[PDB]
């Protein structure tokens, strides 16, 4: 009646019994390597960038031991929650005959986090030169008080690529952007192996390592405020956001999920009120729809007519598209801030045409409505005509927004007071010299075919990830990653456990857009950010 | 010079010595054969039932190896640091022969929490069919990256039963369901060793396992906000509480100690004034008093009068066929939302007998309060009638909480405008998908023969013991606590390392209050908080 | 069909099995060479001092056998019903060569209780003397007329060293005195066994030794009359309390538990009636409600009015300076001697805001109260103004104990006549030569702005010890508790089988009051309790 994993009644194949005939028939077909090919090559993992801007003693590369060093290593990697033993590297830099600098590769042990300074190269070091066309070879060992690693452990040995004598060109001394991509490639030691098969689907007590919270491309980059792409960065002294912003511990201060998608409420208003209070249908949070807008109106107003704009203090209307070279606006409009949103105006009787909807969250008074900072099923306003008389009606609405109403105002998200919470709205200064960010993309307006910018917390991935996956990242840490344009520019962001993105620079100048991002690794959040900008 | 601990001269009783006849004689009297018996057999643990409503994939049994198993290590564990070994877990069942399902058996290795998802099954498991006789043992080897284990320790080899077949009875229908219960048992294993001998009166620099936050019954719950017991569980999404609530670093964003005692302050209102400001006397946070209630009011108001209520029309209520026919209360007293505390009211020179209090945090301007829910050293208001003259008077008064003014009112707790807090507002949401509870009391009213609902974030117990004890909970798992009513009906509830509680369903219902509660583990906070609610 | 405590297939770990590399290497990170540690060193008990002010025949140890000497025996003590067999029980002594005395052991049989006599010394006995180097052992055989002893069991063979030879110092002069500590270690000896492993959750028939009546610190002392901190010992000929003062028999003439929490009751006042007579809606015993506080008033008398005092001549107290410059007060108050009780007083009808009351056990003749020092369904008085006029009201009420009218009166239970029983007062005498005690406590007053001490039978430690756990004393011994101070002044409390304590000595004096307790074990009544006062 027991039965043990391995046991069972053999009855074979009936028809055909195997062959080892032919299993050795496909060894000399295909060649053949003892049972895991990858342990038997240097395989690409990173590579990384040195200009002459980088002085001596400055830190290239960090990267610690662990099976994300290798790809193979790190496919199998999720067949197990336990590892052990080292890893080789082969580096090399794809330089000129005029170059010269000389970099050097410091394996540090554990514990000790490195310092910007010449003092490490008291140590043994790999020497390479710039000059260097053949590669080097060396190992890193598996250095450690316990007797196995886990997946997400980051004290382990780890290798540093410093600046030894500073890059050299002769040439262009007025544009200063010279190369020399400095590659790493990986292959496992004979001393590594895998322990502890992990059951399929089954969690890790201990988390996973915080590598994919950002795509390897700003093709896929779009904003947790607005589902637009991402097309450059802000540095602010305070960054914060409640809606879809999601900290390491699957937890929102807001009350929408990281989608974009229609919001379906159900109005009911009397007597001719077209500024009515909506309900959801739809929501995580008890009262607000899933996906309403995190932002308030600037002040008291009173929606009855249309749109009207003006330049500073002239009384002219910006009719043409001399809407730019003004500078300054006053919008004048009754609806100055609100978003739209595209309405179906389902009712009994209505026998009309829906009509646009200009939502925000407000305290409806009267037809004017006050701004609240705090959202509420109280607050939720809207304001359509959804053609009521005096007996009730209670159309369903089902928006779905397409722009915004603040014409001429800061892009949403500089003003806090305006932003929305629920109780708490999370909140990041600078931490160790590190300057948080915003990402930021564009809304369209409603009257003036232009677009005004939006400030994100986070891309929508990071979210997504964060929402459903389990990470580890201690609180004084950072999971650092670095971002490369087309040209040699490049920063290193770093995703706080708040979910927070900083950055080590105080402005990071424009950038080609197509962009990258790789995994870098565990930093702590007192050492600033490496950058070339 | 030197003396070694079993060192000196010995010289014995004076009178007699020590006989082995004698001390042969208590074995025979006994049945003494061996020394540290619980290493000779296995003691019981738990039972669960496996009923035919329950699918595959399901897990029935998940616990960790460690000494809190069996009673007989977890006593010996309080004089060792250290632990290592193997623990052996029997299994027993008894299946009627006729019936058909296999339960399998999965030892799960450290590092990983477990998923109710036949994925488990696509790794090494054992199987044994209802029909089986004997039972199967199961031993939990010490899979571990360090030397030794301490007793703060939790991330060890886990073992799991879950239904690989459903189980089957050919006589019952599609509605009738059937069932045949587990038996569990645990012995110490052969290479099961304590460690590091402390010595007494000893802090153990890590704490231990968070065992004992919840008392085993019901009779010693008691809230964190009011003192009465709990009578029901409340499922909110979302939960706060500052006053007395505290984590597990021993911090508290509140401005009192887990303990209720009367309320000592001093108030010097000059002229004819019914009401003024008090200054503590016995606090742990400068200004504010130890026991001070964490609640507003809801509105500005002058408190100068009698108690008023209606029912939604002016109707006047004096009955309880009023206030129980009522569906709704206007409740337009004076001095609605506040605490009515005794007052003892002494003063030199106050021949007059003491008035009842009414306490609240609020601001003061000449005659009247507004609702200030941040908590100060002049945000501590006292409406008593303290006899004062054209004359400073400088009272001591001592309070005691009774009841709460603000008839008709939702249950305390209920909105964070009018909690109150110094700075920082604990709160939670649903983390994973297990809902936050608080737990209710009921406190007394004014004049109304009745009471009102009262939410708490924690017990006491669990606020003494976390300002005492170390204990260590990361940020992103539980401390389970299996409940048990009279019928059976179970659920689990997960302490946070914020100190907050939750659960795994969305409604609990209702249930025999006789009830206990059972430390079953640590557990990740993703995973649903399991339940059988009936 | 039959499976023995160890039986069952056993098909191990899955993944991996139970290693000796592993298990071995816990031992090479640690000491562990062999189990059970405890058997083979010496753990501290105590120390004693001896001086050359001590003559002889005088005894510094005493102690008899059993597992409550050494602290890992009575950790497992609690797994097993019976034991058997010797302790060890090392002394060390370092004297300076210069000195001379002779200090004898003495290991006295069962059935006896030691005296502080040289006749003791007519009688084998081991002598050692100050320039005694290694240290000494002394096992104490277990001489029985049973096969085995239980935990309950204290007649049972005892060591004592007493001085011999007085102590010498050729140098100190005949006023300094000098001396040299003896500490006093044990283990667990070699016939020493545990008997008869009890299953959890079994009451044990006999209970335990009287070793957890008095907490070991004095933070966790209250009194069973009022709710405040102990603060000094009150030795008086006579000591009787009935409310909360229970005895080893798990019985009460009283009727209240051993509890501090407010007290339901409800009040039927007719007519303009500021007095009526309260019911019980909470009680143990038919009529007297749990917690009505033991004390009545000291005369006949009207309560209508205000407070009053003067200072033996009519001049009236209305500042600290004349209350403390008093000698005596008369306290010409109409509501003297009652409790003033904070009363929430919530009623149907009664819009107006509540007022304090006053309550006493006493009779009621249409305006007034007598003393009456019998409780009983009648004797509930109440003086709180229920807003009564000229129908019956019928008000609930909830009161909790803040003070005591009673102003220049001497403390509370200084007098059999004012306190109150059911039919039996409790009481005592001076058994031996060791005199009873009250233990003392404070409370508040009524409008004056200090207190008034307070007598107390017991700790409430010991009441609500005693109300649930049973335990053996004859009516001829003490279970005796060691108090030391912080500069190591201390004396033994003795514990009555009546519930009552005692001391022997007339005064204790002044002392630290950050102070501990220790059980030293069960001695006879006639003994004087020992003290050491300085
Ligand atoms: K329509
Ligand atoms: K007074
Ligand atoms: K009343």
């Amino acid at each position: 009646s027991i039965t043990a994993p391995e046991q069972g009644t053999p009855v074979g194949g009936v028809i055909a019994e195997p062959s080892a005939q032919m299993s050795a028939a496909a060894d000399m077909a295909t060649g053949k390597s003892v049972d895991s090919e990858w342990e038997a090559f240097f395989s690409f993992h990173t590579s990384v960038n040195w200009s002459t801007s980088e002085t001596q003693g400055k830190i290239l590369f960090k990267q610690s031991l662990g099976p994300l060093l290798n790809p193979y290593l790190e496919h199998l990697a999720k067949l197990y929650v336990a590892w052990s033993g080292s890893i080789d590297v082969r580096f090399s830099i794809s330089g000129s005959g005029v170059f010269g600098g000389k970099l050097a590769a410091i394996v540090v042990p554990p514990g000790v986090d490195p310092v910007q300074s010449t003092s490490m190269l008291q140590y043994p070091h790999v020497l390479f030169d710039a000059r260097q066309v053949e590669p080097v070879i060396f190992s890193i060992p598996d250095l450690r008080s316990t007797l196995y690693h886990l997946m997400s452990d980051t004290d382990t040995t780890s290798l540093v690529i410093m600046v030894y004598n500073d890059l050299i060109n002769p040439y262009a001394n007025d544009s200063n952007s010279s190369g020399c991509i400095v590659t790493v490639e990986t292959k496992p030691g004979a001393d590594f192996k895998f322990h502890l098969l992990k059951p399929p689907g089954s969690m890790l007590t201990h988390g996973s390592v915080p590598s994919d919270l950002i795509p390897k491309s700003s093709s896929l980059w779009i904003g947790n405020r607005h589902w637009t792409d991402i097309t450059d960065f802000v540095i602010r002294p305070f960054v914060f956001q409640a809606n879809r912003h999601f900290d390491f511990n699957q937890e929102t201060a807001g009350w929408s999920t990281p989608r974009y998608r229609p919001i379906t409420i159900t109005i009911s208003e009397k007597n001719g009120a077209k500024l009515g209070i909506g309900v959801a249908t739809d929501y995580i949070v008890p009262g607000i729809p899933d996906g309403w807008p995190d932002t308030t109106i600037p002040e008291k107003l009173t929606p009855a007519g249309d749109y009207a704009i003006t330049n500073k203090s002239g009384n002219d209307i910006t009719t043409a598209a001399g809407y730019d070279g003004a500078d300054v606006i006053v919008n004048n409009t009754n609806f100055k801030g609100m978003y739209i949103c595209g309405s179906l105006q389902r009712a009994w009787g209505d026998k009309k045409i829906s009509n646009t909807a200009f939502i925000t969250t407000a305290t409806k008074v009267d037809n004017a409505i006050e701004p609240s900072n705090v959202i509420d099923m109280t607050k939720i306003a809207v304001y359509q005509d959804t053609h009521v008389g005096k007996e009730v009606q209670t159309s369903d609405d089902t928006l779905s927004l397409l722009g915004y109403t603040g014409i001429g105002e800061q892009a949403i998200g500089s003003d806090r007071d305006r932003v929305v919470r629920i109780s708490v709205l999370p909140e990041t200064g600078a931490r160790g010299g590190n300057h948080p960010i915003f990402y930021k993309n564009s809304i369209k307006l409603g009257y003036v075919i232009r677009s005004i910018d939006v400030f994100n917390s986070q891309i929508l991935h990071t979210s997504r990830q964060l929402s459903l996956n389990h990470y580890l990242l201690p609180p004084d840490s950072f999971a650092v990653y670095r971002i490369i344009d087309s040209n040699g520019s490049w920063f290193d962001i770093g995703i706080d456990s708040d979910g927070f993105s900083f950055v080590g620079v105080s402005s990071i100048g424009k950038l080609e857009f197509p962009l990258t991002a790789s995994y870098m690794g565990i930093q702590l959040a007192k050492i600033r950010l490496a950058s070339n900008i």
